[PDB]
DNA sequence: ATTATGACGCT
DNA sequence: AGCGTCAT
């Protein structure tokens, strides 16, 4: 009653930019807008791997994962954007400029918490506050509101998309005015008309779409954010919460994807997430432990309190390359020469964040694989990074990692490498 | 041969 | 510290 939370404290959003390689690519290359496109990755082997892909590709069931040649039998016209190769691996720079300029214009608004490449939480907790401030007392016009999806309306007593989407907005705001709802829902509602013009001027500065999701915490607006792509948002509210989650395949909260969703399905016998409501939290702590007994237990109700954290920045910088099948590493030259290059990528990207961002690397990070092993990564070892330096780090990652070559000759590398991957952490401020 | 990243939890 | 999980 009077003394149950209710997790409706703060107002959160997450961003989600659409199909963002693509947009990139179709941006510096007008031929491609509008079309269906996708990026990827290489080219020899089955055309290359697909990772990004336009929403009219998807519409011919184009999908990440894919080898562009498959792709191209289910798109005959699909057109294709190369991420760029330099030192013979590929080079997502671009992309993490154009992140950048989207990160820089969310930062105007809020205090945001960059996710992913191309994904941002934002608390919008005070900017809300400010905004009701000014508004004083006035009523939120359905034309703040060009894109946003009410999520669970219209509901009770036109057969075109907007025609529904502005049908539920207009409940909404009907009950908003009258009073039907509650301070958290007017809350929301000045949270989306932030996001609104966010968007706006993500779009205006740089030309990228996206879509977002607003609601009372990270996952919740997370799981708003995919209900209505592209190019839209959704306010998913408190009160939206038992609907919402009565039909929902627990996999796809954020967190509840990989083996603890398939875990709490087994061991609970359960479908949705509306289901884990009814247990106690010990119940839920006895299966999943006390962390994530007590997470679930909140959040099967709509609450969570992770905090959206004040970090623009990646915390790692990171270099990879996957060496597949045949192209496995197998001479000690090979894997030399390969650690350089990543090596050479790993210094010029450093040296650049040093300019940009007042702060040095302290640590590398290196990790392999070997072929044969099934886990992504064989074997980490860190050691020190004192200096930008691509053959010194590429020099001490190959000190760290040669004791793994079983080979007796000493020329030879065995068992071959399948993974090479060096990684800048233990950033401090310079 | 579903690649190149990135965050975070466990012990 | 090194490994595992989850996600983009
Ligand atoms: N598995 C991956 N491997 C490599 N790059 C990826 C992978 N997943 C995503 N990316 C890249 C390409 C995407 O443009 C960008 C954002 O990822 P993601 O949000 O999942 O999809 P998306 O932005 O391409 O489409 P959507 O609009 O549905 O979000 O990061
Ligand atoms: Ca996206
Ligand atoms: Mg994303």
């Amino acid at each position: 009653g009077p003394h149950m939370a209710t997790g409706q404290d703060r107002v959160v959003a997450l961003v989600d930019m659409d199909c963002f390689f693509v947009q990139v690519e179709q941006r510096q290359n007008p031929h491609l807008r509008n079309k269906p496109c996708a990026v990827v990755q290489y080219k020899s082997w089955k055309g290359g791997g697909i990772i990004a892909v336009s929403y009219e590709a998807r519409a011919f069931g184009v999908t990440r994962s894919m080898w562009a040649d498959d792709a191209k039998k289910l798109c005959p016209d699909l057109l294709l954007a190369q991420v760029r190769e330099s030192r013979g691996k590929a080079n997502l720079t671009k992309y993490r400029e154009a992140s950048v300029e989207v990160m820089e214009i969310m930062s105007r608004f809020a205090v945001i918490e960059r996710a992913a490449i191309d994904e941002a939480y934002v608390d919008l907790t005070s900017a809300v506050q400010e905004r009701l401030q000014k508004l004083q007392g006035q009523p939120i016009s359905a034309d703040l509101l060009p894109s946003t999806y009410i999520e669970g309306l219209p509901q009770g007593p036109t057969v075109q998309k907007e025609g529904m989407r502005k049908q539920g907005l207009f409940q909404w705001l009907d009950s908003l005015q009258i009073d039907n709802l509650t301070s958290p829902d007017l809350q929301l509602t000045v949270g989306a008309v932030i996001v609104e013009e966010m968007r706006a001027a993500i779009e205006r500065e740089t030309g990228f779409q996206c879509s977002a999701g607003i609601s009372h915490n990270k996952v919740l607006a997370k799981l708003a954010c995919g209900l209505n792509k592209p190019n839209r948002q959704t306010l998913v509210s408190h009160g939206s919460v038992p609907q919402l989650f009565s039909q929902m395949p627990i996999r796809k909260i954020r967190s509840l994807g990989g083996k603890l969703g398939a875990s709490v399905i087994e061991i609970l016998g359960i479908e949705y997430m509306g289901e884990l409501t009814q247990f106690t939290e010990s119940q839920l702590q006895s299966h999943f432990g006390e962390k994530n007994g007590s997470w679930l237990y909140a959040m099967c109700r709509g609450i969570e309190h992770d905090p959206v954290k004040p970090r623009q920045l990646p915390k790692t910088i990171g270099c990879s390359k996957n060496f597949p099948g045949k192209t496995a590493l197998a001479t000690r030259e090979q894997v030399q020469w390969w650690l350089l290059q990543l090596a050479q990528e790993l210094e010029e990207r450093l040296t650049k964040d040093r300019n940009d961002n007042d702060r040095v690397a302290t640590q590398l990070v290196v990790s392999i694989r070997v072929q044969g092993d099934k886990r992504l990564s064989s074997l980490r070892r860190c050691c020190a990074l004192t200096r930008y330096d691509a053959h010194k780090m590429s020099h001490d990652a190959f000190t760290v990692i040669k004791n793994c070559n079983t080979s007796g000759i000493q020329t030879e590398w065995s068992p071959p490498l399948t993974m090479l991957f060096l990684c800048a952490t233990k950033f401090s401020a310079s």
